[PDB]
Formats: C-alpha cells, sequence, structure tokens
C-alpha cells in the first residue's frame, strides 16, 4: 500500500485473491480520469500544433483509450478483473509509440512554435502522466505474478548497486559497439544498501544518464579511445532519499549550451529524466565543470517512509 | 585597466608617476559614493534594529568616513595623492571590526527581527560593498609597490593550485591543533593553469570553504581521527570562468539544515562567500549527499576576458 503522486500501489492479503479486486476496482476508477486529463491537454494545445496529422493521431489514441476504458463494466468478480487486465495490456501496447509519434509531430510543428514553454510543459505532462499510468497498470498486472522480492512492481529489497550495474553493462555494450571501447565505471558510497523501492523510474533514467556520461567521455578522447577516464558513481542512501551521483571526465557542458541541454531535441533523455524525477518527488541537477567534466545528481525520495 | 561591478582597476604607464594620479582621482570620486550608498542602507534599516547601540556605532563610522573623504581636497599633484593614501589606510583600519560589530548588533536585535530577508540582504550589501571598497582601495595602494607578477592587486599569472595549496596549509594547521589531525587534500584537473586574476576574493572564500570541508570530515570520524577521508579539489579552467570544486566525505548537510547553512549565524563563511562570488559575477553552489558528504562548487568569472 505504498504511495506516490496520488498514485497508490497496493500490497495485500492474497490467498482468496480478494486483493486483486480491490486493486482492479481502483485501477478501473483511476485510468479514465488520467486519460481524460491528457485529452484536455490535447484540447488546449494551440490550434496550429494540434492540427498536425501526427499529433492529431496521438490525440485519437487517447480518445479511443478513454472509450474502451469507459465501456468496460464495473469489476464484480475475478472473472471481470482478468478481462480488464487484457484491456490494460492492449492499451499499453497500442500506446507504445506515442512518444515517438509526438516528437515527429512536434518537430514538424517547430516553425509554428510561438511559445517555447507551452511545449516543454506539454511534453512533461504527457511523459509523466504516461509514467504514472504505466506504473499503476504494470503494478496491478504484476500482482498476478509471484516473483521473489517483489510485491507487484515494488521491490522489497532493491540494491541500487545491483540495478546500477545492470545498466552499466547495458550502456557499456552500446558504447563499445559505437567507439570500440567504453569507460569502466566505479561505484562507491553506500554500495551495500538495500531497501523497498520501485525500479521502473531507475530503469529509464539510469541508462539515459549512463549513455550520456559514456558518450561525453568518448567524444572527448577521440585520440585515445583505448584508454579513457572512468565514469564514477556514488550512492548516498539516507532516511529521506536515495542519491545517485554520476561523474564523468568528458569535458563538461559548454556555457553556450547549458540551457538547451535540458530541452527536448526531437535529446529526450535528460529532460524526460528530470520530469520523471520531479514527478516522483525527487530531482535531477547538473554541475558542469567546463574543460573537465560533468557531475549529474539524481535524487529520488524513499517509499512512503525512510529506510536504508 | 581590468573591470568588475562598475569597479575598475587601473594598470598604466608608470615612470612619470602619472598613472597614480589618474587612479587616485578615480578612487577619490568613487569612495564617497560607495560610502554614501551604505549610509542610505543604515537609514532604511527598521528603526528598532538601527537603534541598537552597536549598530548605531557602525553607522557613525560610515558617517565619519564619508566626512573625512568629502573633506579631502581634489588631488592635484603627487603630493596630495600621497596624503590621500594615508587617509584611505586610516579608514581601512578604522573599519577593521565593522563586521564583528554588526554581528554583535544584529544578534542582540534577533528578537525584534520581523522580516527574515531584510537582514540577510543588509548583511549581503554591507559585506560586498565593503569588499568592493577594499579591492579599489588596496589596488590603488598596491600601485605604489612593485611586486613581481602584480599590477596592483591583479596577479598577471595566478596559479589556482598555488593559492589553493597556500590555504590548504593554513586550514590544515587550524584543523590539527583542534583535532590532532587533518585530511590531506588532493588537487586534480587543470593543476597547471595560470592566468591574470585578483587573488583577494579567493583569499577569503577558500579558507572558509576549506575549514568547512575539513571540519565536516573530522566531526564524522571521531572514532578514527588518525585516519580520515581526503578532501578532493578539482580545478576547471576555461575561457569563461574558473571553477574550483571542493568535495569532502564528511556526511553531507542534513536535509533538515539545508536552508540554515546559507544563512548568517552571529556561521558567516558560507553566506559571505556566496555574496562575494555573486558580487563578482560568479556563484557558490552546494550539492549535499546526505550520509556521504558534500560537494561545493565555486565559480568566478575571468578578468575582463577569457584566459587559461
Ligand atoms: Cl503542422
Ligand atoms: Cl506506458
Ligand atoms: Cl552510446
Ligand atoms: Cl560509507
Ligand atoms: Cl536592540
Ligand atoms: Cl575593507
Ligand atoms: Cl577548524
Ligand atoms: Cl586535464
Amino acid at each position: 500500500v505504498r504511495l506516490t503522486p496520488t498514485m497508490m500501489l497496493y500490497s495485500g492479503r492474497s490467498q482468496d485473491g480478494s486483493h486483486l479486486l480491490k486493486s482492479g476496482r481502483y485501477l478501473q476508477q483511476e485510468l479514465p480520469v488520467r486519460i481524460a486529463h491528457r485529452i484536455k491537454g490535447f484540447r488546449s494545445l494551440p490550434f496550429i500544433i494540434g492540427c498536425n496529422p501526427t499529433i492529431l493521431h496521438v490525440h485519437e489514441l487517447y480518445i479511443r483509450a478513454f472509450q474502451k476504458l469507459t465501456d468496460f463494466p464495473p469489476i464484480k468478480d475475478q472473472a471481470d478483473e482478468a478481462q480488464y487486465c487484457q484491456l490494460v495490456r492492449q492499451l499499453l501496447d497500442d500506446h507504445k509509440d506515442v512518444v515517438t509519434l509526438l516528437a515527429e509531430g512536434l518537430r514538424e510543428s517547430r516553425k509554428h512554435i510561438e511559445d517555447e514553454k507551452l511545449v516543454r510543459y506539454f511534453l512533461d505532462k504527457t511523459l509523466t502522466s504516461r509514467l504514472g499510468i504505466r506504473m499503476l497498470a504494470t503494478h496491478h498486472l504484476a500482482l498476478h505474478e509471484d516473483k521473489p522480492d517483489f510485491v507487484g512492481i515494488i521491490c522489497t529489497r532493491l540494491s541500487p548497486k545491483k540495478i546500477i550495474e545492470k545498466w552499466v553493462d547495458f550502456a557499456r555494450r552500446l558504447c563499445e559497439h559505437k567507439y570500440g571501447n567504453a569507460p569502466r565505471v566505479r561505484i562507491n558510497g553506500h554500495v551495500a544498501a538495500r531497501f523497498p523501492f520501485i525500479p521502473m523510474p531507475l530503469d529509464y533514467i539510469l541508462p539515459e544518464l549512463l549513455k550520456n556520461a559514456m558518450r561525453a567521455t568518448m567524444e572527448s578522447h577521440l585520440d585515445t579511445p583505448y584508454n579513457v577516464p572512468d565514469v564514477v558513481i556514488t550512492i548516498a542512501n539516507n532516511d529521506v532519499d536515495l542519491i545517485i551521483r554520476i561523474s564523468d571526465r568528458g569535458g563538461g557542458i559548454a556555457h553556450k549550451d547549458l540551457d538547451r541541454v535540458m530541452d527536448y531535441h526531437f535529446g529526450f533523455g535528460l529532460p524526460t529524466s528530470r520530469a520523471y524525477a520531479e514527478y516522483l518527488g525527487g530531482s535531477l541537477q547538473l554541475q558542469s565543470l567546463q574543460g573537465i567534466g560533468t557531475d549529474v545528481y539524481l535524487r529520488l525520495r524513499h517509499i512512503d517512509g525512510r529506510e536504508e
């Protein structure tokens, strides 16, 4: 029964399978409202932008999603709950390319972009609500599985080091295939911490931050790709939050670019990651040392409490 | 002929000693105006606060300083210039304890402090104007000396590493005398950079930042004072600015204190340092990793240009 931005993830008495209906009935109430808020979002978009064929397509997806959800009858038994899970799965799949479609749509509407903020905000709101929905949906679905150390999508004993390492491997491979090598990554600080945490956010953010740190490093060592500065990550775990600092020695972010780094370039990783972090009660801050490198600070608040 | 916040430091053709009069006549025009602005500052202070005997004393010092400066006749020859230097030296000495007097005065007026901002701002404005005056005064006086690599207070080839080391030594001694030991300090990055720079700001800021980093380290290793984590400093020198990052592993600044750290506690080092940095076109940012340590970023803009 953890919490987030009005979203609530349930953890309850299985056996009877009663917990699945209390969760499903909640998911059934919540999804329509969140889908509706996004539809309003598309309705308030500047006419010229909302007219773009692609944007107009994504808008129709939200409308059709709202219809299917509103058409489903109230969950009364485990029989309905099961079918409702099928609807939800169809939706997540139907909206798998929403973000790609938006980028394409907004890119084409770049010439008409008058207000710079009312686009950064539209993408923030769209990407986050989409994360909140995926977390709510995925959690309920996960309540049907029985993985060890997981109550839905909530890991009861997550290891920041473990998850960071997973993505380090992922990121290093993409890097080697692209440059012939990749920076090793050292991890210090609270390397042995373990606590209840929802990995999903970290599953998106970390690989975005790790690819950036590794790229900057390679792009600034074109003369010695076979010998580059390590990327150093530090884990700070306290009762209020989890802090992961990712430091690279890739030259830093030039003064002339310090602004456009956090904007979308249909570069989505950094702006999306900050949105995600802020949506969850955390933050994403950059410290640039021009000529040397960059320090990125990812802060995420702990699960409805304080643990280490 | 370098620049700053409307302040201008002169560098010119000696020999004739003509450069000393063009500088003196400028210093003579500038000091009264800056002293006057501060007097207005004391006049706009809330009556209850400005009534404190001590605060009232400091206020009288500014008034008497303004009088002496306004009484001095226009500099016409090297003879006047020389005497004017004597006036200036008397002033800097008469106002040597201004800050200590203010703290004492404001501390006593703590009960009456209604507005929290209009005090932080009064101390900012008082401490900075005081720095700007000391830089203007000291520079002109320094134009009489003939030190190597110095045009007044402007060092023509300052070494951040060199100046940092000087203060590391200073800070380590105070630390050992207080704890029996002190963290070693490693310095990386652009350790060989050299460029025109005014050391004064760094002469105050660095020892304040270095004492904090060393203190936090000792206070969080009371069980092993003989073996503590190094303090690590990184120098980033580019064409726009000089960045000195000071990282300690002293536990960081607790969430509950993150606000009061940048306030005055009549703790003056951090708030004064940020004021100084901002006054000079730079900044002072803190990144706290609760449970691990703190990273402090000092940024100072280069002398009327771009060098490395
Ligand atoms: Cl269009
Ligand atoms: Cl999704
Ligand atoms: Cl890559
Ligand atoms: Cl530790
Ligand atoms: Cl009083
Ligand atoms: Cl002074
Ligand atoms: Cl000390
Ligand atoms: Cl280097």
